[PDB]
């Protein structure tokens, strides 16, 4: 009696999944226009390009903690409680949405996503492996499952969080998101404990005495630090929504350039870390480009789109959807090309030129239409059909490439960190006046620069 082939303990982790991620893009769906709402009512004072730089940067923070969650889990609480915990920060970030307050609650609701994100997402994806023995054949088909659910959970959200928003409004909407990761707690807590193992109810590489002051230092330091930068900002009259924006852009790039300058400057080996840097180059420009789908394309299917018939929002619903119709493609894919299959930086190359060939077709409807009008829905499927192909090609194979050293293992994770902060300023860019510049620039320059990697390509990987 299995789950797919698999212990019947990833069930629970990917019902866990599902919910979460579930409560995650069913928020994201409409957070959006929440903000935009909440403008039109002069309840929030701030333009559209700042809200959705806010949309981006959000992103970009979630994904920033939840390459420390890990370390967290296995050194101080433990993965399980980390799940829980994370769970539970998500739920009353979505709670906080859900009360009858309005533009107050945003940054209450941000923090609380921010930190619970990023103890529960790398944690429950440690307590996937934890499932296999080492050397057990099938943790690349169960993690294939895993991922699966997450998909699951990231179609249906926007499709049943948009229909309540329409019916019921955003409090009710953002309601739904928190009883998801509601749902995602009862089968975590219940499930876990018949078939998770008790190991992981602690840290498994504790703090040793000696250890416990030198982090407390570091920390410390590094608050400190954060405190004086916003201390300054202030002082100086840096002190707008804008202005803090970007300074957790500059904090989201400086970790990146700050661990290759540090890997570079301290031979064969050398060669390599500068050789990954064209690669994590165009990991961000691609993460970019495809964390703009609930973003610009989102604003653009709310503003230049038939979509009179049925939640705009449901447009998020596409991502996800050709995730899992590509998926069982390309695994077949992979294994049938046997003979001369295209490299990992190739895959890289060509991913970013069909990232980039989705937003040069966006620039087409605005060049032959017009940009006052509204074309069809149609256009935007193909767009993320587009964008999602190259996902198939640079994701499966990214931290793998990378891995050919923590720090750097770290680096592939972060790349999509890089990409929605770089967002958080090209973003505010898009309106209706500059759309065609807006697609055609960004998807033309995307593509030469996946021209210029295949050229790299071969150096790259002898590498
Ligand atoms: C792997 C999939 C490849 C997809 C790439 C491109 C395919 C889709 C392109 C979109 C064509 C636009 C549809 C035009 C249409 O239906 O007519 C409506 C007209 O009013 C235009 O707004
Ligand atoms: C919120 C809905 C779930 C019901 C749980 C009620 C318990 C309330 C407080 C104590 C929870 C601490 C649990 C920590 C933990 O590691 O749980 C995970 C593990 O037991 C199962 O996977
Ligand atoms: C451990 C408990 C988890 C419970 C999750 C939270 C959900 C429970 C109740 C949801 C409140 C519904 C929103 C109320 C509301 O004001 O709706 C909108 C109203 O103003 C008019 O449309
Ligand atoms: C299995 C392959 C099927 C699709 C081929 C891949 C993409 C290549 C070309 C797609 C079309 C490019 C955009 C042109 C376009 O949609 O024009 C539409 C009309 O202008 C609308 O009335
Ligand atoms: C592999 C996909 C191939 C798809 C078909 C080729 C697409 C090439 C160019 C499409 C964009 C042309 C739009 C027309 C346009 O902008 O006209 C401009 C006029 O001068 C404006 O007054
Ligand atoms: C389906 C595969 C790839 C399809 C994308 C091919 C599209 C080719 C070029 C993108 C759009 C052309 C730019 C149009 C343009 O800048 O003209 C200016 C407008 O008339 C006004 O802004």
């Amino acid at each position: 009696k299995t789950f797919f082939g698999q212990p019947l303990g990833l069930s629970t982790l990917f019902m866990t999944e599902m919910w979460e991620r579930f409560s995650y893009y069913g928020m994201r769906a409409i957070l959006l226009y929440y903000m935009w709402f909440l403008i039109s009512t002069g309840d929030l004072h701030i333009t559209r390009a700042t809200a959705a730089s806010i949309m981006a940067i959000y992103a970009s923070m979630v994904y920033l903690s939840g390459t420390i969650g890990g370390f967290v889990a296995d050194r101080i609480i433990g993965a399980r409680p980390a799940v829980f915990w994370g769970g539970v920060l998500i739920m009353l970030g979505h709670i906080v949405l859900a009360l009858p307050f309005g533009a107050s609650a945003l940054f209450g609701s941000i923090i609380l996503i921010i930190i619970g994100t990023g103890f529960l997402k790398p944690n429950v994806s440690t307590l996937v492996g934890t499932l296999y023995d080492e050397h057990d054949r099938r943790r690349d088909a169960g993690f294939s499952i895993f991922v699966f659910g997450i998909n699951l959970g990231a179609f249906i959200a926007p499709l049943i969080v948009g229909a309540a928003q329409e019916a019921a409004g955003y409090h009710v909407a953002f309601s739904l998101a928190a009883i998801g990761m509601f749902i995602g707690l009862l089968v975590y807590y219940f499930g876990g404990k018949k078939t998770l193992d008790p190991h992981y109810l602690r840290p498994t590489d504790p703090l040793a005495p000696e250890e416990v002051k030198p982090l407390l230092v570091k920390v410390s330091l590094a608050v400190a630090g954060f405190i004086a930068i916003i201390v300054v900002m202030n002082l100086v009259g840096w002190n707008s929504l804008p202005a803090y924006i970007n300074l957790l852009t500059i904090v989201a790039i400086a970790i990146p350039v700050f661990y290759f300058a540090w890997m570079i400057s301290s031979s064969t080996e050398h060669l390599r870390v500068v050789s990954y840097i064209p690669l994590f180059i165009a990991a961000v420009l691609f993460w970019a480009i495809e964390e703009q789908g609930s973003v610009v394309l989102a604003t653009f299917a709310a503003e230049r789109v038939d979509s009179s018939w049925f939640p705009v929002s449901w447009f998020q619903s596409l991502n996800p959807l050709f995730i899992m119709l590509y998926t069982p493609f390309f695994a077949w894919l992979w294994t049938a090309w046997k003979k001369n299959q295209p490299s990992s930086p190739t895959k890289f190359a060509v991913g970013l030129m069909f990232a980039g060939l989705s937003f040069l077709l966006m620039a087409i409807p605005g060049a032959l239409y017009g940009t006052s009008g509204k074309v069809s829905p149609l256009w935007l499927v193909g767009s993320w059909a587009l964008v999602i192909l190259g996902e198939m090609l640079i994701s499966p194979v990214g931290l793998s490439v990378t891995t050919k050293n923590s720090q750097m293992m770290s680096m592939w994770f972060l790349s999509s960190s890089v990409g929605s902060a770089l967002n958080a300023q090209l973003v505010t860019l898009y309106n209706a006046k500059s759309e065609v510049a807006y697609f055609s620039y960004f998807g033309l320059g995307s593509v030469v620069l996946g021209i210029v990697l295949v050229f790299l390509s071969k150096r790259i990987q002898g590498l």
